[PDB]
């Protein structure tokens, strides 16, 4: 089990994807996910389950929401539902709600329609039950799913709203409700932005810009299969208004559904890499906070990844916030940390010029986070070998001529298994005070990398082999230097 990430979420056994239900209650976060409880493939889809204090530490639950003979459970979120509006608890024991996609089968009395069904738990997810009037809103539809609800108050009313898609359409479709079971159509957005795939797993959240809660903004999250900047699944957003019926976007660049790929690099992306898909946030956390997580794989080789037993693991969670530089709003994303100072070694490189050519750091370096600080000066080039040996390595490099970060997998162990694998992933960073600051996590099957505090991520699976550990720093061309290396493991 060469394989097994040491501080990502994998089930113990057989296949996962999507991430579902993400809701704190009471101190636990649950992470839900779509699941194929009987094997390694994708079918079968049930939520599994897992528990956490922490958002790193989790406990493997037995699956919340399983398939039967009339539907699989695909994606969907969850509410606590505090004053029991949906009547499925009481008030003394109010219901922890999903709004999940039912995908009925040639079986059901609906066949082959995607269409929004309730499950609920009165024990704090610990048992759930389906709703008795499932589906609870339908539109006749093979593929209209994904539903993630939340709260809203303001001039229009205080109801739930629903974020799904019609994913064949490539929208948004908004719906209220006072209860969870009688839906009513707001509005339809887009599509808009990237539109090279089905849209998938959407959100809508308020955050402030820069910590002012004066200056907020709206964010419909939007993923997208395949189509993304990478190639393949992805994960894009939009940043806007939303008026308690409709989403008025502030950062579409082309309306309607794409005419070429000229303005890809401007739509507004999650990540960078080819491997963060799926990606919504958690109900109920206090104070506004924004958390994320992702799918770490992607849909053009997810079945073929070569782990055995398991299939897929999780990102690390991210929290979400909003910042303006040189007047534009955007997202900022930064890992909450896996890898702590009191428990880990630490090994530190201090300030010094870089040759050209390679410095080898004195840390193996496979289950690490690696924070790094570079000023590229006069260099061509700069950056980080990871996860090196004989034959292997993965170049994170940054290139002074373009502006651009690159993560260069094709050399990274395991590429073989398919054709759609290995890759170069690149993202325009800018300098900051002329310095690149990196924060870049590796585990057993994965590189992600944090640039400049969170303004740009780029997440790649990578398949090397046991005895590639190597770590090193590397310069083209003289002029540059190392402001400081830190490994902590």
């Amino acid at each position: 089990d060469q394989y097994r990430p040491a501080f990502h979420y994998t089930a113990e056994r057989n296949w996962l994807n999507d991430p579902n239900g993400l809701v704190y209650l009471n101190g636990t976060y649950h992470l839900f996910y779509q699941h194929n409880p009987f094997g390694a493939d994708w079918g079968n889809m049930s939520w599994g389950h897992a528990t956490s204090r922490d958002l790193l530490h989790w406990d493997e639950q037995p699956v919340a929401i399983p398939c039967d003979e009339h539907e699989a459970i695909f994606s969907g979120s969850a509410v606590f539902d505090q004053h029991n509006t949906s009547g499925l608890g009481t008030a003394a024991n109010p219901p922890l709600v999903a709004i999940y996609t039912s995908a009925y089968s040639d079986a059901a009395p609906l066949p082959g329609r995607q269409a929004q069904s309730l499950a609920y738990s009165l024990d704090e997810g610990r048992t759930w039950t389906k709703y008795h009037g499932n589906p609870v809103l339908d539109r006749a539809s093979a593929d209209f799913r994904d539903p993630k609800v939340f709260w809203y108050d303001g001039g229009a009313g205080s109801y739930w709203v629903m974020v799904a898609v019609e994913a064949v359409q490539r929208q948004v479709v908004l719906y209220k409700s006072a209860d969870l079971k009688a839906w009513e159509h707001l509005s339809t957005f887009g599509p808009a932005n990237a539109t090279g795939g089905v849209w998938e797993c959407p959100d809508l959240f308020e955050l402030p810009v820069d910590g002012n809660p004066e200056d907020n903004r709206w964010v419909l999250i939007v993923n997208i299969n395949p189509g993304g900047i990478a190639g393949g699944s992805a994960g894009q957003y939009f940043v806007g208004e939303f008026d308690g019926v409709a989403f008025h976007s502030g950062s579409t660049v082309t309306e309607g559904l794409q005419k070429d790929s000229s303005r890809m690099r401007e739509y507004g992306w999650l990540d960078w890499g080819r491997d963060y898909y799926a990606a919504v946030s958690f109900s109920n956390v206090p104070d506004g906070r924004r958390i994320m997580i992702g799918w770490m794989n992607n849909w053009d080789y997810a079945r073929e990844t070569p782990t055995g037993g398991w299939r897929s693991a999780m990102s690390l969670p991210r929290e979400v916030s909003l910042t303006r530089v040189d007047g534009k709003v955007m997202l900022r994303q930064q890992a909450i940390d896996p890898l702590p100072e009191r428990e880990t070694g630490h090994v530190r490189l201090g300030p010094q010029p870089l040759a050209s050519g390679v410095l080898d750091v004195p840390a193996a370096a496979s289950v690490a986070r690696i924070d790094v600080e570079l000023e590229p000066g006069a260099a061509a080039g700069v950056g980080l070998v990871l996860r090196a040996g004989d034959d292997e390595r993965t170049v994170l490099r940054y290139d002074t001529s373009d502006g651009m970060l690159r993560l260069d997998r094709r050399e990274s162990g395991q590429v073989a298994f398919h054709e759609t694998f290995p890759s170069i992933e690149a993202m325009a960073v800018p300098l900051q005070g002329g310095r690149l600051r990196l924060r870049v996590y590796l585990d057993r099957c994965s590189v992600e990398v944090f640039a400049q505090d969170g303004l740009a991520t780029l997440t790649d699976l990578v398949f090397p082999g046991e005895a590639s550990t190597g770590l090193a720093i590397f310069a083209e061309g003289e002029g540059a230097h190392l402001v400081v290396l830190d490994v902590v493991g």
